[PDB]
RNA sequence: GAAAGCGAGUCCGAAUAGGGCGGCAUUAGUACGUCGGGCUAGACUCGAAACCAGGUGAGCUAAGCAUGACCAGGUUGAAA
C-alpha cells in the first residue's frame, strides 16, 4: 500500500489517492487547498 | 522501533538528556563485462592410518562330518 509523507512544499491544489497519509501530508495538501482520499 | 505502529521523523521516557536518521555543503543509481577478494562445491596438486555398504574366498591354513589308505624290523613280556 501506498504512503504520503511531507517532504517537499511548493502549495498547489491537489487531491492526493494514497492508501494512507501522515498528519502533516494532509495538513499540507488541504493547506494549499487539495483532498487526500482513503477507502472505509 | 522488539513490535503495534508512526513518519523527515522515530525509539527510550510520565517532556526535553540521549541513540540512531533526514537536512547537512552535499556527490546517483542500475544492467552488463574484465579483474581483486569472499562464500558454497573435490575448490591449489599429490599422500593416510581408518570408517561404512554390498559381494568374493575353507584349491592355503584352523576345525567338523562321511568314506578309503598307511605304519620295515627288533625289544620288553601285563591280566587272565
Amino acid at each position: 500500500p501506498v504512503k504520503l509523507l511531507a517532504s517537499g512544499e511548493i502549495s498547489r491544489a491537489v487531491t492526493v489517492h494514497v492508501d494512507a497519509a501522515s498528519a502533516a501530508a494532509i495538513k499540507a495538501v488541504e493547506a494549499a487547498g487539495g483532498r487526500v482520499v482513503l477507502p472505509e
